[PDB]
């Protein structure tokens, strides 16, 4: 139907980086993957740590389309695999009515992501 | 006009990694681009390697779009280059009224491309 | 409100290879950033050359959009820091009535953007 943009994000992700910074206590990362994840996804050359710094990628791009948006909290907002963005607590009360589009991908050291926040 | 979005896609694609597995026969490769083509982009560091690249993480952005979208054959769907969208046979009727917007990249060891599926 | 796409670009930027060519006298680069920010970003592993590479993938992913539209003077658009778009002259006023998107991002040795103009 008619529908207007309301925010736009892209996100890249050093995946050996990621490796190294994701298993550490205390950290926004620990609010968003499990313990098993992140030890997991603690070796570079794993398939875990090329999907969960895809998922991570996808957080963030959705994140920056709507901190540049007229929506103005982390873990509200979860990226489950397709991407789909599943909402809770407020931020899912604010996006209501606000139609998300993410699309992710990986290739050998490098994860991205977009995201498009849209409504009438 | 008034518009809704109906996909969006986005591919990265290491070169250097495209140029080991261009050519191959029978692969999908082999149904996308000619032999003389595959042969020339197998030399990572060449400038047909570069574009070739290009080429597929585009038509492989617009695949994501239109997977994840409401119709549910890549050798219908061909990337030209500014990068053209040419639709054939099956996919060419799904889309017939769907307008594809498609952006391309390519940077050192990397090429990018995203693509937005947009509908009245 | 009820929108349609007007243009896409997507940008990638080697930062190590921007902080080598950023500072050449006469370029495109001397007319976009002044003197001393091209020394500074001239040290390839500064947080100087991360940001004005950003800087540069936004500019480029706008120019992507504008030029595959329907409007056809690159010291005329402006990017500055959250990514916003500033436009002189004769472009300013083609797109008076177009709305800019833009996000960008750095991880590691390259920067990213992605830009999308829209109007009713």
């Amino acid at each position: 139907g008619a529908m207007g943009i309301v925010g736009v994000g892209i996100d890249l992700v050093s995946i050996p980086d990621f490796a190294e910074q994701v298993d550490q206590p205390g950290t926004v990362f620990a609010e968003t993957f499990t313990p098993g994840e992140r030890r997991d996804a603690s070796d570079k050359s794993s398939s875990a740590a090329r999907h969960l710094a895809a998922r991570w990628a996808a957080k963030e791009a959705v994140i920056k389309a709507w901190s540049g948006s007229r929506f103005a909290i982390h873990r509200d907002i979860e990226v489950v695999t397709r991407p789909r963005v599943r909402l809770t607590g407020a931020i899912a009360e604010y996006l209501a009515d606000v139609t998300i589009h993410v699309s992710l991908t990986h290739e050998g050291d490098t994860a991205a992501a977009v995201a498009i926040l849209e409504a009438p």
